């Protein structure tokens, strides 16, 4: 539960990510494989990085990111109404991808850090405050979806 003002630090934050949602996109991904490597072997199409270089060169990484953090993008927008755009990814994450809601947790760190690299001293503490609260959420609503399904 977001209150207004938490949602519109949200979207100002968001803003910035929209200004470069790839190299965002990129960075968030690069954060995450780097800071805990057995998220790479959930990706059949990126599990041949072996450095971080080859990442950074990467097109179809920030490709992806670009998809990750549009599709997130969107759900954050809904202010907290996204159930419609949140199950299909629920979906698609317990059944197909096959994604714990662990790993959830580290993306959601890793947006957290990489705002923070990106923007030092222009994110300030209630923009994190806002940012987390919105990730968490995010993460909630996926969790009661997996125990639906029994995921683990
Ligand atoms: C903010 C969090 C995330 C968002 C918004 C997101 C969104 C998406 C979207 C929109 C797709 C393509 C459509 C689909 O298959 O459902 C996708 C695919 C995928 N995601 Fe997620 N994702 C997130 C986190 C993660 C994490 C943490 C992992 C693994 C550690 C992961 C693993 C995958 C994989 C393996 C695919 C299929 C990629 C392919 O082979 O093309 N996702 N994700």
């Amino acid at each position: 539960g977001l209150s207004d003002g938490e949602w519109q630090q949200v979207l100002n934050v968001w803003g910035k990510v929209e200004a470069d949602i790839a190299g965002h996109g990129q960075e968030v991904l690069i954060r995450l494989f780097t800071g805990h490597p057995e998220t790479l072997e959930k990706f059949d199409k990126f599990k041949h990085l072996k450095t971080e270089a080859e990442m950074k060169a990467s097109e179809d990484l920030k490709k992806h990111g670009t998809v990750v953090l549009t599709a997130l993008g969107g759900i954050l927008k809904k202010k907290g109404h996204h159930e419609a755009e949140l199950k299909p990814l629920a979906q698609s994450h317990a059944t197909k991808h096959k994604i714990p809601i662990k790993y959830l947790e580290f993306i959601s760190d890793a947006i957290i850090h990489v705002l923070h690299s990106k923007h030092p001293g222009d994110f300030g503490a209630d923009a994190q405050g806002a940012m987390t609260k919105a990730l968490e959420l995010f993460r909630n609503d996926i969790a009661a979806k997996y125990k639906e399904l029994g995921f683990q």
